[PDB]
């Protein structure tokens, strides 16, 4: 399994919501039977990482008889205005053996309809939450070519996480 460069992780999962950023997304995934698959995806040539994960589901050769928990540690919450939330809704509505957890570093405020994405994902059975120190360090330890270096928090990690978490819980009340 391949690991991402540390600077790519840090640049993409920094959770300060008031920074101007390129609209790139990184999505670290793990899939476990409730038989594991792990990896990471970014947007490529206009196709969002969420859809690329859906693209690769068949290649994972999951047993249609079993239940699987899929976890996404995603740098941006999935969009509405470019169809991600709806495709994820479709996927989950049919593939009822998949339970999806979405832990987002940041809310995708670049999408005017981001709240509709969050609400739609919830209504389809996905568990959506905001990444905390725990998740950032887990992703550093699990998906990053860190060469034994411990995780070091960026300025404001905990504050941003708590503010975004309050936003998200307010939206999904
Ligand atoms: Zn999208």
């Amino acid at each position: 399994r391949y690991l991402m460069d540390p600077d790519t992780f840090t640049s993409n999962f920094n959770n300060d919501p008031l920074v101007l950023r390129r609209r790139q997304t990184y999505l670290c995934y793990e899939v476990e039977r409730l038989d594991q698959h792990m990896g990471f995806l970014c947007n490529e040539s206009g196709r969002h990482a969420e859809l690329r994960f859906l693209d690769l589901v068949p290649s994972l050769q999951l047993d249609p008889a079993q239940i699987y928990r899929v976890t996404w540690f995603i740098s941006w919450s999935p969009c509405f205005s470019w169809g991600c939330a709806g495709e994820v809704r479709a996927f989950l509505q049919e593939n009822t053996h998949v339970r999806l957890r979405i832990k987002a570093a940041r809310i995708y405020d670049y999408d005017p309809l981001y709240k509709e994405a969050l609400q739609m994902l919830r209504d389809a059975g996905a568990q959506v939450s905001i990444m905390t120190y725990d998740e950032f360090e887990y992703c550093w330890d699990t998906f990053v070519y860190r060469q034994g270096c411990p995780f070091q928090p960026w300025d404001g990690l905990e504050e941003h996480s708590q503010a975004l978490s309050g936003r998200l819980r307010a939206i999904l009340q």
